[PDB]
């Protein structure tokens, strides 16, 4: 997990289902499409 990236902007929208970050709108509108599954027991977290 190095830091080989650089570029500021704005993240008004962020997916919580998977934890993916997005800056555009249309990008999220379609991101939800693939998200057909429902919240199920698996990712054990605190
Ligand atoms: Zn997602």
């Amino acid at each position: 997990g190095s830091s080989g990236s650089s570029g500021t902007g704005e993240k008004p929208c962020k997916c919580t289902e998977c934890g993916k970050a997005f800056c555009w709108k249309s990008q999220l509108i379609m991101h939800q499409r693939t998200h057909v599954d429902d919240k199920h027991s698996g990712p054990s977290s605190g």
